[PDB]
Parts: C-alpha cells; structure tokens; sequence
C-alpha cells in the first residue's frame, strides 16, 4: 500500500539519479572547457 | 502538482471501491440468508 | 535496489490480501448456510 | 509502443478480472441459497 | 481508474521536464562556447 | 500481472531512451569542441 509509493518513489529516484550522473558529468566537462576558452581569448587578445 | 503520495491515495481509493463493492454484494446475500432464517424460525 | 520485478510483488501481494479478505467473507457466509442446511435437514 | 493508457488498461483488465473472479463465488452462494429456498418451499 | 493515468502521466512528465530544463540549459551554453570557438578559429586564421 | 511489470519496464525504458538520445548528441559536440579547443591551444603555443 505504502509499499507501492515507495518502490515507485525508488524506482523514479534511480532513473533520475542517472540522469544526474551523466548531466554532472556533463556540466564538468563544459565547466572546463569554458575555463579554456577563457584562456584562449585571453591570449590572443 | 502530484507526488507519489498522489499515486498511492488513487490506488488506495480504488481498493476501497473495490472492498465495497464486494462487502455491498456480501450484504445483500447475509440479507437473503436472514430471511430465510426467519421462515425456517417460523416452521421450527 | 528495487527494480519493476519489486513493483509487481507489491502489486501482487495487495490483489492476493485483496482475495484472501473476499473469500474469507464468502467462508462465513458459506458457513452461515451450512448451519442453515442442518436445521432444514433436522426439519425435513 | 505503449502509453500510459495501456498501463491503465492492464489495471482495468486486472480490477475486472478480480470483479469477475468475486461475482462467481457470489453467484455460487446465490446458488445454493436458491436450493434451500426450495427445500424451504417443499416444506411449508 | 483514468484518476491514475493521469497521476502516472503527470509524475512522468515533471521527471521529464526537469530533465529538459538541465538539458536546455546545457545545449544553450555550448551553443555559446561553439560561438566563442568559432571567433578563435576565425581569429588566428 | 506481469503485463503490468512490462508496461512499467517499456515507459520508463522510452523515457530513458529519450534521455540518452539527448545526451549522445550533447557529448558529441562537447567531444569535437574539445577537439577544436585542442588544436586552438596548439596553434597558438
């Protein structure tokens, strides 16, 4: 009964849990990049 | 606006109907069985 | 830990309790008319 | 292929089938209430 | 009966738009990175 | 019963699938941005 709300609360927090390892996985790698790109037209300029 | 919790009292509401349903169904026949008991009182 | 299996043990336990409560209901009911069917034989 | 109204059709089918299932025990109690009625009958 | 189509529906499609709105997010900063990209390579050329 | 274990299995699978189709497409523009940035710093160095 209320183990129904929970093993679909679960099944959810997983599948979004994902989803959130690849995004900040993601947003990390743009993180860095920005940093680069930063340099770069710091350099030229 | 619906959580989990929102899922969980749909599912209960239609369990409920559904005990109600049923227990209506079981009534109906504990009023039949009544009668009957009454015209087996009345021949005893 | 839970996969869509875990879901479907829940489900399935809820509509076996579900069952379980309904025949239970119709047990008693059966064992009113058995008692009934013994004082008609007793009649008869 | 499937939507969220297939899944609301398996738990139709479901709720059904577990209608269909306590109706029948149902009837089979109106049935047996019925002979006794009538053994009743033949003995007033 | 359909009262759970549409909680099933709407708890989906929240799940779904969070996720849409990290992603928007995403492609519009690496969209901005590719402008600032492309200027650098135009740039030393 | 296990119709219903499926139905759940198949519109989680299609949410995820949508997910990661997004996301493929991200990372491989994050992947040739990298590829540009590489060559931009190497250039100029």
């Amino acid at each position: 009964v209320q183990d129904l709300t929970s093993v679909v609360q679960t099944l959810l927090q997983q599948m979004q849990d994902k989803f959130q390892t690849i995004s900040d996985q993601i947003i990390g790698r743009i993180d860095d990049m920005s940093s680069r790109i930063d340099d770069l037209e710091k350099n030229i300029a």
